[PDB]
């Protein structure tokens, strides 16, 4: 079968699970679009009572941020009448506002634009579809899909630059504030029985290193790649390449969420992460199976340095196996970032610059997680991983 008609194997991953991901393998004749732009993809896209089986091939690249028309939108576009940047800045400097959490006149105007934006660019998945990259060159630019329903299957598709053009002050998110964004490529949002395979995420033409700081923190234009969160369940991805961006993939929204226990399921598996900063992946709660997975960057980088691969969140069951870190002078223990909660990994034929190491051992964690993946394909030695996931990993590599 091509692409389109494809469904996750019956081994491949939490994806699997039960009733599996199928995505809109069935589809009959009347349910199978191309699509070359918005408004094409919005159509086949349909609402959420779209549930009969459906596959959209992408043709070429679809600019998300564009109006009715096609027309491209920006800043000026979004804009709501009383939000104002040099106000903005203004209002809420650390200086004068201190650290109270921005409210008044321009942050409300700041929420108003976002929700603008919002509007166009964030578009909801619905059940049993199959979204495929016809040929090599197949992007969506700009873009967020947010996946709620049951059983979709996203493949051969270049993610680019989910860009929020209004960037909120937070003074209190770390010691010296931080500015979040709402945008990422994929949202799992409570979203059940997914698969991402073959699918490029980066961003694009507008990287972190365009971006001014202001008040001494990054002016973050960009949030996630693939993120989970809302008890997210059965979910396999596969041979992505995440690429130039800083925190990729959270899993689990919230250590509050205690809800989340028992589901953010999720298989990553030959995956390659190439100067990502952060979060690949950053789990609270899950048992997430991470294997065979690439990751490759610099601590010393002027756009994306290297971080931590793995986060060792709040109840996170990250079950690690063959992976391969090569980021020089990274000791084995630098290797994850361990959050508050965080009291276990296992990992197995992890391979630090070469060199085999212990990264639970290295953090004082307990090997214990509490389950082993039943769910799997066949496990390549660590030595070969490199080889495999350059080769193999990301969008216009099938066709
Ligand atoms: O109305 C809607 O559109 C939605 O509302 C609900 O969702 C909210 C929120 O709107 C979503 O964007 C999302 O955001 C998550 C967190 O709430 C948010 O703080 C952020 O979090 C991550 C990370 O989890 C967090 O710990 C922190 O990271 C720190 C630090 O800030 C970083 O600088 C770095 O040093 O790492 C640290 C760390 O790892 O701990 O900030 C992170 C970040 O991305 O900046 O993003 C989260 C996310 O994007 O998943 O979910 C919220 C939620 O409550 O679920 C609603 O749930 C949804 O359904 C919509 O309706
Ligand atoms: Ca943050
Ligand atoms: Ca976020
Ligand atoms: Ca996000």
């Amino acid at each position: 079968a091509d692409l389109g008609h494809q469904t996750l194997g019956s081994n491949d991953g939490w994806g699997a699970y039960s009733t599996g991901t199928t995505g809109g393998s069935k589809a009959s004749s009347s349910n199978v679009y191309t699509v070359s732009n918005r408004n094409q993809l919005v159509s086949a896209l349909g609402k959420e009572t779209n549930t009969t089986p459906k596959i959209i091939y992408i043709k070429g690249t679809i600019d998300m941020n564009v109006d009715d028309n096609l027309k491209p939108l920006g800043l000026n576009d979004y804009k709501d009448p009383e939000y104002d940047l040099d106000k903005y800045l203004k209002a809420y400097d650390p200086s004068t506002w201190g650290k109270k959490e921005p409210s008044g006149t321009q942050e409300e105007a700041r929420a108003r634009s976002q929700k603008n934006q919002k509007a166009r660019v964030m578009v909801d998945i619905p059940a049993n579809t199959t979204i495929v990259g016809s040929g090599t060159n197949a992007k969506v630019v700009g873009g967020n899909f947010q996946i709620k329903s049951d059983n979709v299957i996203i493949r051969n598709i270049e993610f680019q630059d989910a860009y929020d053009y209004f960037p909120q002050w937070d003074p209190t998110d770390g010691s010296s504030g931080n500015w979040n964004s709402q945008y990422d490529n994929i949202t799992i949002n409570g979203g059940t029985h997914i698969w991402i395979d073959h699918c490029t995420f980066n961003d694009g033409s507008r990287p972190d290193s365009t971006s001014p700081k202001y008040y001494g923190r990054k002016y973050q234009h960009h949030d996630g790649q693939t993120d989970a969160s809302n008890g997210a369940n059965y979910i396999t991805m596969s041979y992505n390449y995440y690429h130039d961006h800083d925190k990729s993939s959270i899993f689990g929204s919230s250590d509050s969420k205690t809800s989340d226990d028992g589901k953010l399921k999720i298989t990553l598996h030959h995956n390659r992460y190439k100067n990502i900063v952060q979060a690949a992946p950053r789990v609270r709660f899950g048992q997430v199976h991470v294997y065979n997975n690439y990751y490759e960057g610099s601590t010393s980088s002027s756009s994306y340095p290297f971080s931590y691969a793995w986060g060792i969140g709040k109840s996170s069951k990250i079950y690690a196996q063959n992976n391969v870190i090569d980021v020089p002078g990274l000791s084995a223990a630098k290797t994850i970032s361990v959050f508050s909660g965080g009291t276990a990994l296992y990992d197995s034929g992890t391979l630090l610059n070469g060199t085999q190491i212990n990264a639970s051992a290295a953090n004082g964690l307990s090997s214990s997680v509490g389950w082993t993946p039943s769910l799997h394909g066949s496990i390549d030695a660590s030595a070969n991983v490199k080889s495999n996931v350059i080769n193999q990993a990301g969008a216009g590599k099938l066709n």
